[PDB]
């Protein structure tokens, strides 16, 4: 039926992939089972480290396709021989690139929005404080909220740019401010605030707003920033085909953006960017990239937000703080990163809505412990307890290991680059929080069963498909008797 509709036209990546449509069942199985056992919430115990859903589903392009066949192989070879009995012998027939990437991701967003709250767009531009001469570039500019604010900034720290000289002025209406949206529409909204803003940009590319792919040739031909603050797309994001190269290549929209950002920072330069959970946790090539960034990157401020603020629901949201290099060594390549501040300001939070509103007070407490200084380098001291942080009950985790009552009830807290190392085996996804009190491996059982009775259907339309042009004129042969009405 409904699920079995939802199956067929995955299978459209498969025949476009090289897959007959005698093998659909068997590929979609395979990746379905893999996609399951992480569903599952446990998939520790059926499917063996560094060959996992994440492992694969990260990936991209041929380094993905040959990812999959070594996986493929793995699998079916080994005493574990649970596992192994279904992948024994088993291998896939796709053949293009492209189409598994389409495949993998295709399902991986399977069953079983330009907006960001003003009050965070002002506060993240005033812990950012970006000075006249100094270039603040947007990636995904939608309709280049955080530039108008950063101009707003400037303008308010300079009498309206009175203060400056006009060569600096100049500077500041056409070349402080760059912005690049993909969707035209939003784009030409975009242009039009920052022309009643008196934000020029440049007139070769039709203002400050660039027109283009982040993750294209546009992406890369934008020019170096010395500071940039962006909301990049959540989820698959819309139609942004990945056609560039990043020093670790992923079918991951929101960590291609990380890569973009770390790439045009300059060496000193400096960043705020939002983030959705998963670009914390997730693993596969998301390690590698989470790694590189606290390499070439100083990583000091995760600000956790909180649920509901977004006109979507259920997103998990944060804020990244960092420097590319130290202030120090603005060229460093290695251990940049060591200590990371994380500031939890979403568990037992109040439910945010029309009725209840996120407004700048909300973010204060926050602003005060992160201190004065653009790099977060204003003295830190563990200890902020505020939205009834005392009355929140603690996690029982490796990040409370060793932790007095008080500390570990704090919002505010520091981890080590080798904790985070060893403990967090390299995962940014830090709590230490239990919010006030269905089953994944419940739910996911349940699911399995309905996707193994979908998929058997779905073989018979295959494998009661007798070829020949019987089929083909007597399925237009009822197509010769109208339809509808």
């Amino acid at each position: 039926n409904d699920l079995v509709a939802k199956l067929w036209k995955l299978c459209d990546n498969l025949r476009d992939g090289g897959v007959s449509y005698q093998n659909y069942v068997n590929e979609l199985a395979s990746l379905l089972f893999l996609k399951m056992c992480k569903e599952t919430g446990q998939e520790a115990e059926y499917l063996p480290e560094g060959y996992r859903w994440d492992d694969l589903k990260s990936r991209i392009g041929q380094e993905q396709l040959q990812f999959y066949r070594k996986m493929l192989v793995h699998l079916g070879e080994d005493d574990k021989k649970l596992v192994q009995a279904v992948f024994h012998n088993v291998s896939t027939t796709i053949t293009e690139p492209k189409q598994i990437t389409a495949l993998v991701s295709n399902m991986d967003s399977l069953d079983w929005q330009y907006f960001t709250p003003r009050p965070l767009i002002k506060t993240i531009i005033h812990l950012l404080k970006p000075q006249p001469r100094e270039v603040v570039q947007d990636p995904a500019a939608g309709t280049a909220g955080f530039l108008i604010e950063a101009d707003r900034y400037v303008k308010s720290q300079t009498n309206d740019l009175d203060d400056l000289d006009g060569d600096t002025q100049d500077f500041q209406i056409h070349r402080a401010f760059i912005g690049l949206e993909l969707v035209p529409g939003t784009r030409r909204l975009a242009l039009m605030n920052c022309l009643l803003h008196d934000i020029e940009g440049n007139l070769d590319h039709g203002g400050a707003i660039r027109l283009g792919n982040t993750l294209g040739s546009d992406g890369e031909n934008l020019p170096k920033a010395h500071i940039v603050a962006t909301n990049p797309p959540f989820g698959s994001a819309a139609g942004t085909n990945i056609t560039r190269t990043f020093v670790h290549p992923t079918s991951n929209k929101q960590l291609c953006f990380m890569q973009h950002i770390i790439e045009t920072l300059h060496p000193g330069g400096r960043a705020a960017v939002v983030v959705p959970d998963n670009v914390l946790f997730e693993g596969g090539k998301g390690t590698d990239i989470r790694r590189d960034l606290m390499d070439k990157c100083h990583l000091h401020t995760i600000l956790r937000l909180p649920t509901g603020i977004f006109y979507a629901q259920g997103v998990k949201t944060n804020v990244l703080f960092f420097t590319k290099g130290t202030v120090a060594n603005p060229n460093q390549d290695k251990n940049c990163t060591d200590d990371v501040w994380v500031y939890d300001l979403r568990t037992n939070m109040p439910s945010f809505g029309k009725r209840t509103p996120f407004t700048d007070e909300h973010l204060q407490p926050f602003e005060r412990v992160y201190g004065e200084d653009p790099h977060g380098l204003s003295p830190r001291t563990e200890g902020e307890w505020s939205f009834n942080a005392e009355e929140t009950e603690v996690a029982d985790s490796e990040e409370n290991k060793n932790t007095d009552q008080h500390l570990a009830t704090s919002r505010w807290r520091k981890f080590s680059r080798e904790w985070i190392r060893t403990a967090k085996s390299d995962s940014l996804d830090i709590s230490w929080l239990k919010d006030k009190d269905p089953e994944p491996d419940v739910l996911a059982a349940e699911a399995m069963g309905e996707l193994v009775q979908a998929l058997s259907e779905l073989d018979a339309l295959m494998r009661e498909l007798g070829a020949s042009d019987e089929a083909d004129l007597q399925r237009q042969l009822l197509e010769e008797a109208f339809g509808g009405v």
